[PDB]
DNA sequence: CTAAACGGGCAATTAG
DNA sequence: CTAATTGCCCGTTTAG
């Protein structure tokens, strides 16, 4: 449909989502909501950064 | 809010076709999914689901 | 680059 | 039993 704004996300966002990928590669519903509401992002934002995050992880273990 | 949908009820014909479509392949692309919904008179969403629900118990099978 | 969108699968659940 | 519903993942594609 319509498609939806491209979040920017801080710097103080990128570095906690960071921080949490390095701790987790994959969060509980509770981590991720808690995540969320910590940075003022929706569960979806952080669910589809997430996941974003993990497709460059994957070509970074193909990366060599 | 969403009504439920209806329970489809398959015919005898309709299962031991989506049944022998399972024997040669668990997954099917899109495109041969679009024919066999076409040659058995469903939707697409009812073979897909059967499919999905299929591998589930096939799994169960194996197991 | 990467946020968001898309359809299909998976597991777990709901309920006819 | 099993058809349908849920939330999430994956892999791809779309596009800011």
């Amino acid at each position: 449909a319509p498609r939806k704004a491209r979040t920017a996300f801080s710097d103080h966002q990128l570095n906690q989502l960071e921080r949490s990928f390095e701790r987790q590669k994959y969060l509980s519903v509770q981590d991720r909501m808690d995540l969320a509401a910590a940075l003022n992002l929706t569960d979806t934002q952080v669910k589809t950064w997430y996941q974003n995050r993990r497709t460059k992880w994957k070509r970074q273990t193909a990366v060599g």
